[PDB]
DNA sequence: CGGCATACG
DNA sequence: GCCG
């Protein structure tokens, strides 16, 4: 089992779901306390289990697996023995965990804001609604739309949004293309949001594109909220006899950078962190969603595909469905 | 022990 | 919290 998640296939569904979900609770809790190091280890340990070819049934099967030390091993041991881990259950029950989760789930609210509100004694969404003067416009939107945004987005919803985005993109810039990215591209059947990557086959034609797109969507009455290369929107999605709010991200990249942007927006988040870490630490190359830089030669690697990028990094190719770290 | 991904709004 |  290799040490980096980008070195191993990680399918969407796997054989250790319970164990990984427990470790990811501890990861999430670590994040709420600002311990990014511990969050990463628990995330990585969870991801290792997702990559295994069968269920862990005994503690000895953890021997030699990367990112499993005393703490993660004890978590698994307790789950194997008793079906629950006391530490995990304690986190789940805690007012701190439950409230930070509730607050950080709000669009416009991060760990730092949530934590300050927690310390001020706030606990519920209605606590936040009672004092709207203390909210940003983004947070006000996140709070107004919070119920709909908590409802899973379905693959049928995605098909409908894509058609709508293509229509606006087509008027904004003929020949421009729309690619579904993020979790739905990795094969998820549901999600919390929808991600699209927009480009044009003629380098440079994509400049100034996103404002034109946003203006056209807004004129069609489809935009409930928006704030450039990236747009974080709330869309009005038609429903039977009504509609619901859905988070949609739109991203534009020049076609020269498209493979990097595609790779970068297809995720998973942990996969991208691990891939960038691998690139820099193992290969001495600097990766981001725009390119891959060799800081010795001071040159950028030209990629024509994601396949190119994996090859340049000396990694076997992983399709999106195997990037579910 | 240092490091932990890397951007944009 | 774990790895190198
Ligand atoms: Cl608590
Ligand atoms: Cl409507
Ligand atoms: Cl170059
Ligand atoms: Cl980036
Ligand atoms: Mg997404
Ligand atoms: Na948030
Ligand atoms: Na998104």
């Amino acid at each position: 089992m290799p040490a980096y998640a980008c070195q191993r296939p990680t399918p969407l569904t796997h054989h250790n779901t319970g164990l990984s979900e427990a470790l990811e609770i501890l990861a999430e809790a670590a994040g709420f306390e600002g311990s990014e190091g511990r969050l990463l280890t628990f995330c990585r340990a969870a991801s290792v289990l997702k990559a295994l070819p069968s269920p862990v049934t005994t503690l000895s099967q953890l021997q030699g697996l990367p990112h499993f030390g005393e703490h993660s091993s004890r978590v698994v041991q307790e789950l194997l023995e008793h079906g629950v881990c006391e530490e995990v259950e304690r986190v789940r029950r805690s007012e701190r965990y439950q409230t930070m989760k509730l607050f950080t789930q709000i669009f416009g609210v991060g760990v730092k804001t949530a934590d300050r509100w927690y310390r001020e004694g706030l606990r519920t969404l209605d606590d936040l609604r009672e004092q709207p003067q203390k909210l940003t416009q983004q947070q006000k939107a996140g709070l107004q739309h919070h119920q709909d945004l908590s409802t899973p987005v379905l693959r049928s919803d995605v098909d409908a949004l894509q058609q709508v985005v293509e229509e606006a993109v087509g008027q904004a810039l003929p020949g421009a293309t729309v690619t579904l990215t993020g979790g739905f591209r990795r094969g998820k059947l549901q999600g919390a949001d929808v991600d699209f990557l927009i480009t044009h086959p003629k380098e440079g034609q994509e400049a100034g594109l996103l404002p034109r797109v946003m203006c056209r969507l807004q004129d069609q009455g489809l935009i409930l909220y928006h704030q450039f290369e990236r747009s974080f929107c709330i869309f009005r999605l038609p429903q039977p006899g009504s509609w619901k709010a859905v988070r949609v991200d739109l991203v534009v990249a020049p076609v020269s950078q498209f493979p990097f942007a595609l790779l970068g927006w297809t995720g998973s988040k942990l996969f991208q962190r691990e891939l960038r870490r691998f690139s820099r630490k193992e290969k001495g190359l600097w990766l981001n969603s725009h390119g891959l830089f060799d800081p010795e030669q001071k040159t950028f690697f030209q990629a024509a595909s994601e396949e190119d990028i994996f090859r340049h990094l000396g990694l076997e190719y992983l399709p999106p469905e195997q990037r579910n770290a």
